[PDB]
């Protein structure tokens, strides 16, 4: 049948957060032992003072992201894990007990909900972890225990702590702290499906796929999307999937993937030889080398070319993630580069992805500790904020930009101009990517209208001409954009 | 104020149980994941045949278990642990995923409940295992993990599971598998409080404490007793000491003890020389060497003054425990050490409490395997099986039996007299251990009444004489007991 795709997914501008470092709620906060003399509290050091942020805060928070305009927030794992490795996963079935409750969460959800707020959780569903229970019993009974066939078991004795000793099991990349499900396992896929069932009865709104395609067994994903959209059809299932995701979004697994290959081209494109190069994950995506306004309309044409465009609606845009760096960072500070990103981001087919922070100063390494990950402390960059905050208003009023069909016009030099249409409505976006004010004649026969009024980015060169075939000529200031309407 | 004790315990019979063992419910079950297509079945082989018993199967039982006459059970551990380590506990708030529900248990809860039948959990709070979660950080985050002080840590660096090492963290008896907490720290003793009042809160009727005199934190136990007893003040907390419990057992801690005190000199006397001596699990309890009468009074006797009558009343006796080689086994196979050992046991001041499978035929070795923990292959031991449940409905017949007082009137050689009396019935229980046929005159000036009747044991010696301060003969067969009424 048709292909279809959350239609909610397609007018949604998400807000990508890291729990344990976006926000601490205020005192009163009963962390680990809930039935807990608050007379005894001090006793108790942990929680006495716990510094990192937990699910209290983010929904103590809702007020700011709200405001900022999006409407749908999905994390990293939050699922009980070691203190300082999420993603080495304990127990699916509890939100961890230090950032967050099955309490918490519940009252987060609520929240969040009664503000039309979305929240997609991140499922790491390749492997798990030495403390994950059926692992341990193995451990615990070595060759006696009774799911050995539920891991990628070599030979014995293992030894999943002794580095100078074979483990004989396979990890995640050759790791044997993120012990490997075996998949093909029929037990396997459903302890699997059921943990998908049951947080979205829980009430959650979506699945982030991690590493899904670590996940081979033939047919998997297919039964993941039906046991998952029987409880929920307006659930969303993004996988996170680096590069040409085309296995997958084929209408039976996925509704889209974070869209990497339009992250690298854009920030490619937009900063060009001002990309640090350091703090690139060459892994995740690959925004070098540089690119000009021809090379990058060839490579998105391609990347738009390359899904079927009901998921194209519901693919999930970005320029950073926890995998990578902040934004103003990755462009070693030039605000430009920044804002230019944004726009492209902003009025791309899809549900444009913002990472906690991007949307005011904060910069972000690519190196393990990070860091800073509390946007407010203000100090904010008041500017850049404005431009996240304006574009999105903007993409939410005009609905050219989220469903409209992308048409390129113009690409030569450093000069970029494309066009998003639906129905009568049709609008003009133009990059100047160039040090130096550009300007250029159009040809503009697709159009049936004439933007003649700026939205955003001020212009100077506009000129605009006859209804004959018409005749378009802009003239942007150097690193600068606009958005043509009316 | 007064020393209180359920008044409930004073008048049950307890059936101690060991759910992987004792029973499995019919096929229709499902076991691991519930959210499983019945057409997937026989693709999971785990869940497809699996062995051991489980909560279902007890519950599905409960008839023959009321029909004996029992009217509380008490488990050994039931939650989530390795899949042979139920005393490793992994998780304290799930029941195993095995041999058991949350959703499984609470089923057999209401079952025994709508029969009147308590059911008491085994706690264990000195050590978890490895995979407890805070160990399981510890382990991933070592220095830095952030209950560190949650546990008995030496230094750096651990090794868990590597044998040839130094693991730098106490076991429970110097072994690595059982992780002690450390019972000095606020944080800890609330996680633990915690845990008991969930469970209550969730339906259980007592806790059984195991090896709760390990746990030496100051005003530990009190707090145990009045965050428990606040939640159900009904509730049963019983620890399994094994000697003088005199410390525990002032009335503001334990409601009881397993009475291994009255479990050795009972069978050092009803089996003297028959005693195996192989299954002698030394470290509980010492039935040997032999007793003869007036050592086994001398011995009651002391045990009898020993704690306050309130909390003896409500003190569990036994003759064996999973800790323990079965009652048919210690006994050499003897049955008549069998018949009188539990004669003495349920007529003795306290909560009987009778080792799956002893009610009939079923041996049971010391060592570990065991076995055999299915009661039910019949080829029963019908006549052993007749005297426990006659024996029972008898001490539920006669309140004198439950909470009279305990009086010695004879005890030379190997014959042994006792009476029971509660207001105005008076009982009286003989015991000739002997292989001689033996007979006795007593001087009993104490009771008030002549039980002339013959309750249960098949004198042939009574004569009963006349009312001016009265004048008792009793003659026994060898190796019999008996007990006189009305």
């Amino acid at each position: 049948m048709q292909i279809q795709t959350p239609d909610w997914v397609k007018h949604a501008v998400f807000y990508q957060i890291f729990p344990d470092r976006f926000a601490r709620s205020k005192q009163p906060r009963k962390r680990l032992l809930q039935e807990a003399r608050w007379e005894d509290w001090d006793s108790m050091p942990t929680l006495q003072g716990y510094k990192g942020g937990d699910l209290w805060g983010i929904m103590e928070d809702l007020d700011y992201i709200q405001n900022l305009g999006i409407n749908a927030i999905y994390f990293t794992p939050i699922f009980q894990s070691a203190s300082n490795h999420r993603y080495h996963t304990h127990d699916y079935y509890q939100v961890d007990p230090m950032l967050g409750g099955n309490e918490a969460f519940k009252e987060l959800l609520d929240a969040a909900h009664q503000r039309n707020i979305k929240v997609v959780l991140d499922g790491v569903f390749n492997h798990s972890s030495r403390g994950f229970f059926f692992f341990h019993d193995v451990l615990e009974n070595g060759p006696h225990s009774p799911w050995v066939n539920w891991f990628k078991i070599e030979g014995w004795p293992l030894s999943p702590y002794n580095g100078e000793f074979p483990a004989n099991y396979v990890g995640w990349a050759g790791n044997r702290a993120l012990p490997e499900f075996n998949h093909d396992n029929p037990e396997v896929r459903e302890y699997i499906m059921e943990i998908a069932e049951y947080w979205l009865k829980f009430g959650i709104d979506g699945w982030r796929l991690d590493v899904p395609f670590e996940i081979k067994t033939p047919g998997f994903w297919q039964e993941f999307r039906d046991r998952t959209k029987a409880i929920n059809p307006e659930a969303y299932i993004v996988g996170e999937v680096w590069g040409d995701s085309r296995q997958w979004l084929d209408g039976t697994q996925f509704d889209g993937v974070m869209n990497y290959l339009f992250a690298g081209p854009t920030i490619a494109f937009a900063a060009g030889d001002r990309v640090v190069l350091e703090q690139v994950q060459s892994r995740d995506y690959q925004p070098y080398p540089p690119l000009f306004a021809a090379e990058y309309a060839t490579k998105i044409q391609e990347v738009l070319q390359l899904y079927p465009w009901e998921i194209q609606l519901t693919q999930l845009n970005l320029l950073a993630s926890h995998d990578t760096a902040r934004l103003m960072t990755i462009a070693g500070g030039d605000i430009a580069s920044v804002e230019l990103s944004t726009l492209l981001l902003l009025t791309f087919p899809g549900a444009p992805s913002i990472y906690y922070g991007d949307e005011v100063g904060l910069p972000g390494g690519i190196d393990p500790d990070s860091r800073r990950g509390f946007p407010l402390e203000a100090n904010w960059n008041q500017e850049i904020f404005n431009t996240h905050r304006q574009l999105i208003t903007i993409r939410q009023t005009y609905p050219a930009l989220r469903t409209g069909d992308y048409q390129v016009l113009y690409a030569q030099g450093q000069l970029y101009l494309f066009a998003r249409t639906l129905g009568t409505e049709e609008l003009i976006i133009a990059i100047n990517a160039g040090t130096s004010s550009a300007t250029a004649n159009v040809d503009v026969a697709s159009l049936h209208t004439q933007p003649n009024k700026l939205l955003y980015g001020t212009a100077e060169a506009e000129w605009n001409g006859e209804e004959g075939t018409q005749q378009l000529s802009l003239t942007l200031p150097a690193r600068s954009g606009c958005i043509l309407g009316t």
